[PDB]
């Protein structure tokens, strides 16, 4: 296990246009089109991601290629942060993918609240922190993955996952 195949149990694969799960045009793992409620708009997005003529739908390979930018972006996007980095830099690896998920999930920027969660793991108080994650939009929306990530952030451990 590690980042990329836990965001591809997370995200699953699809190389057709879809909704996510808060309906907005997606495509490949998890990489999001576009907000606009415009298919039109999504198709513009997709094929300007790809560099060519898709008409909404992509290959295996293309779909690894966006998935690849997406984690790279993530990490980078982490470390530009002077709010996040030095909790990311705090962690072990395995809790650094569970922070990468979370920033894949939610955005590089803009995102709100979670400062009191980010201190509890900075403090390394893995229960408190696991307790004061589910206090969110994030674990009511999305309990079966906000639960995997939670219990790689409480135990250090990959066993959400193994056997996935
Ligand atoms: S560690 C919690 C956290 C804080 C913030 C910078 C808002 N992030 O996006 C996450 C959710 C990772
Ligand atoms: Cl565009
Ligand atoms: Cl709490
Ligand atoms: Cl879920
Ligand atoms: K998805």
């Amino acid at each position: 296990m590690n980042i990329f195949e836990m965001l591809r149990i997370d995200e699953g694969l699809r190389l057709k246009i879809y909704k996510d799960t808060e309906g907005y045009y997606t495509i490949g793992i998890g990489h999001l089109l576009t907000k606009s409620p415009s298919l039109n708009a999504a198709k513009s997005e997709l094929d300007k991601a790809i560099g060519r003529n898709t008409n909404g739908v992509i290959t295996k390979d293309e779909a690894e290629k966006l998935f690849n930018q997406d984690v790279d972006a993530a990490v980078r996007g982490i470390l530009r942060n002077a709010k996040l980095k030095p909790v990311y830099d705090s962690l072990d690896a395995v809790r650094r993918a569970a922070l990468i998920n979370m920033v894949f999930q939610m955005g590089e920027t803009g995102v709100a609240g979670f400062t009191n969660s980010c201190r509890m793991l900075q403090q390394k108080r893995w229960d408190e922190a696991a307790v004061n994650l589910a206090k969110s939009r994030w674990y009511n929306q999305t309990p079966n993955r906000a639960k995997r990530v939670i219990t790689t952030f409480r135990t250090g451990t990959w066993d959400a996952y193994k056997n996935l």
